[PDB]
């Protein structure tokens, strides 16, 4: 990544192991889970754009996730393109394109360059939100179950449906529908509740 | 977070893999335990509204108690509006909103900006609070057993009971309970004792 | 804690998520045997009261411990107001109280105020003094065995029977009684050593 | 590795026993699947000639790649001298060969030395190019089943069916041949999308 | 431990949660095996007095050995009061006493004082050579075999055979035993291979 | 080891307890295999002679190959004295011995000094030569199988045979001997193309 050292200026530093096994890990475990994302982002603080690359690349699996990435990744460089249409001067920045800013056509000193003029081109950031795009649209399709189909049981406690509730909702990216899906019990009580209730009240009555 | 290099400037740093790492197995190991409390303080020391937003989508599951907490950061937020009421001019600290504070409505380099201003507005200690306050109200919810239900058995160590005991009043948010739910044998011996027993001269007596 | 940068000022330092998960596990793994009171003085190198109620606030379970350590804290706590009674000018230190040294009523800014000061009021070591005697008086209550009942057994090696007797020795807080409680054969073998023989050269004795 | 200190300067740091351990870890429990090669690379950021040989000599076992690798250098070495054919003056840096790259006939100083002209000749970048290429050459040949043999069961998931075919495809080194693998129920409906279809949507259709 | 900065000045550092583990640990897996002491040698490297008995105070178990230790320390520390016999003045440092070296009577700030002096009284290092006297007594003590009883077995391979023989020598503080000890096959081969044979000739020949 | 800070000076600095663990514990999971030497080699970047010995000596067992190091040492270190023969003025380097550079008689203040000398004479290096010598030759007779045993089963894959033949073959310290131990189908195939066949030509016919 581009950080700062301790003396003020932004300089480069090599991925830390820690940071590739990291990411490598939690995609092992939790595949493409909406907590997934956040993870992905503050595992990437400060990442170059080779950094964004080696992190994808050393995903093993999943890899029909990784060519919808390259496709929205291609969309999102096509329109930066058509928003930023372009001889180069000698020891002279370049404006970047698409395929500079997804590292493809770049090198990492013209990663570093960009990153750190003043006023910097963070094509670090502009990378990494259009891989969080692409990233976000993979975790609704891996969604299972729809939020329709989120119902509570007949004996399931209403923290455990409630949790299943928003996980779900979470991944699909709702207060009237969690009562509806609620059980007989439960939702003859969060009526008597009345409207504007809160999720502590709500949860507190059907305890 | 924003901490201090080793040339006494506060500057930013990047969230590091053992912090993001340590604050998910805390939840997945003890979920809403009161000590899971002070461990997320201590690990988002110096956290900018950025890095505690960070923290807390990296949770997977128990999103209901997640979404008790987006509820309790608007309500302070919106008091936060309310008792601070707003052209802002070029490259000039504007105040922040209760959506900035929760890190919603603000960029990092703003965040930065007002918590290493002079005099700083600590909008992550303010959002921490927010946040430490709604994730209190969940450790209460979340208590499984009341304190009027903890009482020690026939056998069972007086140790034992009052580790029961006041690990149920820790998460409930107290010498006279103890001594009523005290088995007949112990009780016997705690009122023997007289007003004013210290906890150690209490269980040294019941052993 | 409080730690001296690498240019010779003491300045503060987020605990780390290292010192923050040792300690907690070293609770989960020994309790209250002898050996966890030094490895928490280590472990709270230079920490600040806040430090210092982090690591305890971050044990869960053993509850009755932490009501003790609480009782012997406002003990020490009451006794510092008794020997150090108290406008307070703007910008200015103030003395601090029983309730301050324990880190209740006194600000991080507060505790880094009198830590660096110049001379320094060690309101951190003074708190761990007071932790520490807390924790002792729990290490001698949690020891299970008395030194009394500490005897070798008739086939038991003797280097065993010496490592429980001052294991056991350790958290009750001896020369003469390691021979009294020595089996028959090998306390006879000890006797015909006859007065001032090391611990060495007793269990070479008894090999 | 050769990295920036914190004063700006290119010095030689030793290779850490995390990045040592990091890939020998990945070489056991990968071998040589495509998301090797990336985690190679990124784990030899910065790295001298003698550091990339050092990551290649602790792998244990896959002998038989580590000596195709061998000749792959060889041969990557040997067009090099072809395109730079060569007394060398008292403390003066001279060109390098082939098997200077390659670290079996330069010194660590001398590497240095390359690494950190003005301008730096890089050495080890050089290096590492050729032993991706040879690494790229075993994850081909390492690949156990070709793309013609990957089609989508009868009642094999749309979603695992892709997966196996870009890991298959990527080892190889595509979206109409994706259509003609797949199974009877889906091709019907993948021909019904029409031309020109994201993967995004064909995957959505067989859903 | 006193370790010098990046600016070429000793100052003092808090002892580390992976020094503190790595100590308790070895002891756990290995108790007094000879390897334990170079490896307590290097964890403790620069520790000050305060540091030793840190270390020495987190093992838990063991307590006979530790007895013996303080045995052994309480000599050293008489012999060094008799080969140094000693009003000290405001701000001035003081000669060391036996106890002072050991930690018992002596503050943080006077060992930091003593081993920072210039000439540097290095009291951290006179107390760890009294710790290895102590705990080499203790390897020898708990080496369950004598030289005298390693002895090859008749298809026992004379690699075994020797590392057996040298592992408990090692413990126990040589060529023409080996030779006497191995078994009447090898035995013979090692007598026709004449005196002067080396380790490496005397175990190909027995192969 | 002796590293340069972050100023441009070369310092001492403790061995880590990262670098002491991941030394022992591939000795144990690894014993003398040939990729065990190279993992020394970068494990003890920039050691000193004590750390070399440290790192000797916290291994456990294999008692019987730690004195043909030792054996192997003293052959190295009496050539030296061979080479380098030898009152010394005060605070002034002295020429070391072979004793001096195997770290025996020498102190860690002197090996710092020839380290670090201008020019330096690097003790380290030249003991560490003298250590791989040793290792070596501990892997050449530790090798179970001899090259020559090498041969492919008859339904034996040809690249697990490659593997097993160049692991043997790097521990013994090529191309037709691979050849003559195929297997009788393989064996008429790599006839059949010929001689210079590469190893990825070679495996590729036999696949
Ligand atoms: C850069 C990056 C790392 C980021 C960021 C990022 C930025 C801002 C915010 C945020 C913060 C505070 C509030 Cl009060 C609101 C708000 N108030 S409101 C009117 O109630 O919605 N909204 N936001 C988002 C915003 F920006 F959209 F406004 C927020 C979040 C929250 C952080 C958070 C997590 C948490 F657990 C509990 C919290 F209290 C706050 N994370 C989400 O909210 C994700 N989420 N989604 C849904 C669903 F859709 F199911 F309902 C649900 C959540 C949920 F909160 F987890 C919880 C179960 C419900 N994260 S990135 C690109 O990688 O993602
Ligand atoms: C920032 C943050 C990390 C913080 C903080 C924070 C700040 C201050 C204090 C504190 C310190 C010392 C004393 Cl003497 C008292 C006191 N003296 S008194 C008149 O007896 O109560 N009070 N306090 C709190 C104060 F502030 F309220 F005054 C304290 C604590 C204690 C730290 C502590 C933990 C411990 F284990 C043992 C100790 F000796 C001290 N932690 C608590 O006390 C929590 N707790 N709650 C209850 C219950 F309710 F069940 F009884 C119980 C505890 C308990 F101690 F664990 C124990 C079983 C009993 N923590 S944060 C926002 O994340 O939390
Ligand atoms: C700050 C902190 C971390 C500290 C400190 C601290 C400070 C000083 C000393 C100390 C050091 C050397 C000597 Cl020679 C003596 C001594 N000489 S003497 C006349 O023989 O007793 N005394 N001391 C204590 C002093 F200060 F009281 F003098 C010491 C210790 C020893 C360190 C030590 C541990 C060890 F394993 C072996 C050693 F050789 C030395 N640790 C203890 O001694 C604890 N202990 N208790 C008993 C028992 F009671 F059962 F007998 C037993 C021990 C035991 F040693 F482990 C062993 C089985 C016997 N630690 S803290 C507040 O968290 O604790
Ligand atoms: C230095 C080093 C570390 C590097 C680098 C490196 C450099 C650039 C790029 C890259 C980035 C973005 C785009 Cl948009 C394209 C593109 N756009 S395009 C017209 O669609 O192909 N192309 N590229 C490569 C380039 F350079 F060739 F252009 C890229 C990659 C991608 C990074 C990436 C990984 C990922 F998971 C998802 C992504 F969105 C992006 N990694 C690959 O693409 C490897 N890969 N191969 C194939 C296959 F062949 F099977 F189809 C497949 C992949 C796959 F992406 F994983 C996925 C399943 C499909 N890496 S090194 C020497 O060690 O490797
Ligand atoms: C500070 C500290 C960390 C230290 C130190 C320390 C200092 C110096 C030396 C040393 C180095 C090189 C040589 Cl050539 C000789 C030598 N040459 S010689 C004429 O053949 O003996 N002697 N020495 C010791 C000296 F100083 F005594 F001279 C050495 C050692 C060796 C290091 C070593 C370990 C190893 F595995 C293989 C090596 F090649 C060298 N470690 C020992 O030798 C311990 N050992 N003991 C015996 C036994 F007794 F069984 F035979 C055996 C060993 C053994 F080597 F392991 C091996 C099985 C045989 N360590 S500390 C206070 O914590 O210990
Ligand atoms: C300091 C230290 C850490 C070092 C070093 C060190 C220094 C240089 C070189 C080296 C680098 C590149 C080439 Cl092209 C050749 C070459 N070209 S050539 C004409 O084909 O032989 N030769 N060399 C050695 C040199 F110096 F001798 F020239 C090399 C190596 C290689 C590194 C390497 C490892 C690898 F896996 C794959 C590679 F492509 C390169 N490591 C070895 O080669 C060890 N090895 N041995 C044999 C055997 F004998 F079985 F065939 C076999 C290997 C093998 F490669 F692993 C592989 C199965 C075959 N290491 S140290 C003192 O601790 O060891
Ligand atoms: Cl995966
Ligand atoms: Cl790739
Ligand atoms: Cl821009
Ligand atoms: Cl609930
Ligand atoms: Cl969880
Ligand atoms: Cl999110
Ligand atoms: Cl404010
Ligand atoms: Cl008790
Ligand atoms: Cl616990
Ligand atoms: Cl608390
Ligand atoms: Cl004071
Ligand atoms: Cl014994
Ligand atoms: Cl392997
Ligand atoms: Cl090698
Ligand atoms: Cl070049
Ligand atoms: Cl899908
Ligand atoms: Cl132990
Ligand atoms: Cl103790
Ligand atoms: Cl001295
Ligand atoms: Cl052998
Ligand atoms: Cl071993
Ligand atoms: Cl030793
Ligand atoms: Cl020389
Ligand atoms: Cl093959």
């Amino acid at each position: 990544p581009i950080v700062q050292n301790l003396q003020g200026q932004m300089v480069h530093q090599c991925i830390s192991p820690r940071t590739l096994n990291a990411w490598v890990k939690v995609v092992e475990e939790k595949a493409f889970s909406p907590e997934v994302i956040p993870m992905f982002s503050a595992l990437s603080c400060g990442a170059t754009p080779q950094d964004l690359n080696t992190m994808l690349n050393t995903v093993g699996g999943h890899q029909a996730a990784m060519h919808m990435l390259k496709e929205t990744i291609n969309e999102e460089a096509a329109e930066w393109d058509r928003l930023h249409p372009v001889p180069i001067a000698p020891g002279q920045m370049r404006e970047p394109r698409g395929s500079d800013i997804a590292g493809t056509t770049s090198t990492l000193q013209e990663q570093i360059g960009w990153m750190t003029h003043n006023p910097p081109i963070p094509v670090g950031e502009i990378y990494k939100r259009w891989i969080i795009l692409g990233l976000n649209k993979i975790v609704r399709m891996y969604s299972p179950t729809s939020i329709l189909d989120i119902r509570q049981g007949p004996k399931e406690p209403f923290r455990d449906y409630v949790d299943r509730f928003y996980k779900t909702l979470r991944a699909e990216q709702t207060e009237t529908l969690l009562v509806q899906n609620a059980n007989p019990d439960c939702k003859t009580i969060l009526k008597a509740l009345g409207p504007g209730a809160t999720l502590e009240e709500m949860m507190t009555a059907c305890q």
